[PDB]
């Protein structure tokens, strides 16, 4: 007779997640902000929220056998909320478990690995409250979780019952009207390894930028807005035409597209095919590089 | 170790099965205040009942509301009729005239809640979208008034009102309704939630569908009876101190009178049954 | 057809320990003051609750769930634990929370916590074993809660943390609500652990209170620093000066200065022994007479 237990994802799990400390020095070193932090692979590279280490001059990363580095700031994404650390490990790294295969789905039991208020890794369990949770940008698609998340826990794991990275704890919804319970956000694993490995080579996020503004007869994205000088602009592309299709490739998704736009090297001249008076224009346009935060 | 093999816990399935016949009601009316212009006086959830197209939810949720629209995860929306409502259980019957057919919370009669079953609430929680929220039931038969309540550590917030509370297997068990807010130190309760036992829930729909209200009898009144209403009580001749047997029968009381149908007598004193008068 | 499936549920446990699990009310007279949970170890009738809870207690009223009615006496209350047993007569026996000393809580163990939040009646609230060994609110006391995200609420004090087995887990004793930014914990409570309470209880039983091992000795962590030297202590009376450091304390070496005070917690007041120190570069093997620890 063994008690239900989810302890199994936790003894996989929780090693991997560590204790993200942002220290900063004033007129000396003093903790100015604390998360969590999740290491993927054995090279040491670690996930966390860029608001975690924000302004950082020293971040110290804590493991839970005791050991503690001082990570490497590899890059950070503002657009994603964030963040890789690196930390040279002599020893061997726990790792976090890693499907990519796996569907996260709503229902699934997932629990979430941080360092709530300090108090040292804490485990809480809930479950996916719903599945790509935007919030305006669009580009965080959260996955909603009752598990119970707190300032602490950001960067931290959501695993499910098999240990299995589902996604990095970034938000608790705090907007009133009294206080939100059991709402919290993560950023998807599919994700949180998209913008991992992209800032590990190229030291940020490299996006593709057409300026364009505009959300989802022919069926296409109705562009709202054109970014003054932007790709969009200069091609010659209009807030009302509807585009049809970018880079041979259909314009089924206002948010598939903006996804194979990030994915275009900056400087590719590409077709984007719009619909003006009823009547199909293609567009040469360039693709600039996504402007700073 | 690989888990490619191995199946996470989830109550995914309760969800495929109950989700679907969850809807996101909103409350909408007319600024007068401002240029008539529609707004979301409030917002909460519903639960599809029937292939007929009567959703259940909260009274509280469609008070004062111009206009009613449910909106189905399946992206449809309509125009949803008030069919009636009720303040004592704050349950509320709506109809929607879906020209195909539409989704059915899955509900299992001869099933009995425990508390500690595993629950998940289904609600609109801060428009946020249905959002599925687990927890256990805390207990039963909670309550003051003469309400009976599914208590639920399953996070609820605004929106989840009139929503569905179901078990592992999806069955609805309850309908969400209320949230406990008092703080005896300004600390904000945390895990305690109501929800209106779906064996009270469909008894009172049916009755809206039928009745377009929920009529239930009065009687005007080691239990005595200090004073009688101006009716059936004041009729028969039962005097005000008097004094243990209705209708062949030994809060047990005041929930059987009330399921009986108003013109039926019951005794000696012969007392008549009637409608008794809500609003 | 769902009809003939089973619901995931955990009225097992709620079976098993539920009806062990009563409801505490303090009086006072200037009716009740103070109110919680309390869960019967024992057949004799001893109840464990936190000290807190009973504390300042003109009449200590306590209810079980079958309906029975009893006046608790007080045994003995720990304020440093913050753990309380109480006495009652019973008769035609009592319902016992279901204890197993082989057990061992591991994290991520699914806990129900039985209790009386808001006076609401016996609430069910479940969750996890979020850590264990946590100092707490607080970092002095050597705490050792165990950490859960189930919902604890006032009325929970006392209270029975237990496993899907029904297995008694923890004491619910403190939620944190601890506050910056604005901040609202969520999923936070601490409950002492079993084998820890079983353990207070006995110790209360024996003796209208608990009694440790001092050494009038307060400092920081290899070595452990002495700050301060309580006067005519057990170290005071040991000649052990201030800014000394020492390495090991009953031929257990001091590595962390948590272990420890809680190994010098256990050795019978009266006892000697052994306590070595680096001072001045030196090591200095010292003879110290452990004492009870002040009132």
């Amino acid at each position: 007779e063994t008690p239900a237990s989810y302890n199994l994802a936790v003894r996989r799990a929780a090693p991997a997640v560590v204790n993200v400390y942002n220290r900063g020095l004033n007129t000396q070193l003093e903790i100015r902000t604390l998360g969590s932090g999740v290491i993927m692979d054995q090279r040491g590279y670690i996930i966390t929220n860029k608001h975690v280490i924000n302004d950082a001059d020293q971040i110290i990363v804590a493991l839970q056998d005791g050991r503690v580095f001082e990570a490497l700031l590899v890059g950070s994404d503002s657009l994603t909320d964030l963040a890789v650390l690196k930390i040279n490990a002599t020893g061997g790294l726990p790792t976090i478990p890693i499907n990519a295969r796996r569907v996260p789905h709503i229902g699934d039991v997932v629990l979430a690995i941080g360092n709530p208020y300090n108090l040292g890794q804490t485990i809480t369990q809930g479950i996916i409250s719903a599945t790509g949770r935007i919030g305006p940008t669009g580009r965080q698609n959260f996955l909603q979780t009752d598990a119970s998340i707190n300032p602490g826990n950001s960067g931290g794991a959501l695993v499910n019952s098999l240990g299995e990275l589902m996604g990095i704890n970034t938000l608790s919804f705090d907007k009133s009207n009294e206080t939100p319970e059991g709402i919290g956000f993560a950023i998807p694993f599919q994700l949180a390894t998209k913008i991992m490995d992209k800032l590990i080579r190229d030291g940020r996020v490299i996006r593709g930028y057409i300026g364009i503004g505009g959300r989802e007869q022919l069926q296409g994205i109705v562009v709202n807005e054109v970014s003054p000088d932007g790709p969009a602009a200069n091609a010659g592309i209009q807030v009302n035409d509807l585009i049809i299709s970018v880079d041979n490739k259909p314009a089924i998704s206002a948010l598939e597209t903006m996804a194979q736009v990030a994915e275009i090297r900056p400087g590719s001249v590409i077709p984007v095919v719009v619909m003006r008076d009823d009547k199909q224009l293609t567009l040469q346009v360039t693709i600039q590089e996504y402007p700073a935060t």
